[PDB]
């Protein structure tokens, strides 16, 4: 993994560890989340997409990757990788787990804490001032809640 790739991978590991341990503010802790494994095919497809330097593109070809049945995707148009990661994460401020409802945009946060997601790979390209960052996830998420809650005492 590149420098950026490794940082994006660890930031996702850390978010998922945090949500299991009451460390995402105002969000119930998660009972279980599959461990993410990096996947080279997701990462390369992410990278071919990000090299176009088009944020909206999307393009259902970008969602057909090897044999995966379902692919989710988070996109960021941002001057730094860490800023992008933090922007996706803090969408947790908009998300109500009990009602499964969102005020504004929750899609990036929900995909990061999606309990059945197993494979991740991410790709980014410098496109002028900013990066286009593409993360692909397998399986992708749905409109449901991201995980099963567990009692905050188990933290
Ligand atoms: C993920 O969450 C769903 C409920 O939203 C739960 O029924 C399912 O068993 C969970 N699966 C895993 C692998 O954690």
């Amino acid at each position: 993994l590149s420098e950026g790739q490794r940082a994006i991978y660890n930031f996702h590991k850390k978010v998922r560890k945090d949500v299991k341990n009451c460390r995402i503010p105002g969000q119930p802790p998660a009972k279980n989340l599959t461990k993410l494994k990096w996947n080279k095919l997701l990462a390369n497809k992410a990278k071919q997409q990000a090299k176009r330097c088009k944020y909206d593109s999307n393009d259902p070809n970008d969602f057909i990757i090897g044999d995966f049945e379902s692919i989710g995707q988070n996109l960021a148009d941002y001057p730094t990788i860490e800023g992008a990661m933090k922007d996706w994460l803090e969408e947790y401020k908009n998300y109500n787990f009990e009602k499964n409802q969102c005020n504004g945009d929750c899609k990036n946060y929900k995909q990061m804490v999606w309990n059945t997601t197993e494979e991740i790979g991410c790709g980014y390209e410098k496109c002028g001032k900013n990066y286009l960052i593409v993360c692909n996830y397998a399986p992708g998420d749905s409109e449901d809640r991201p995980y099963e809650a567990k009692p905050e005492s188990k933290c």
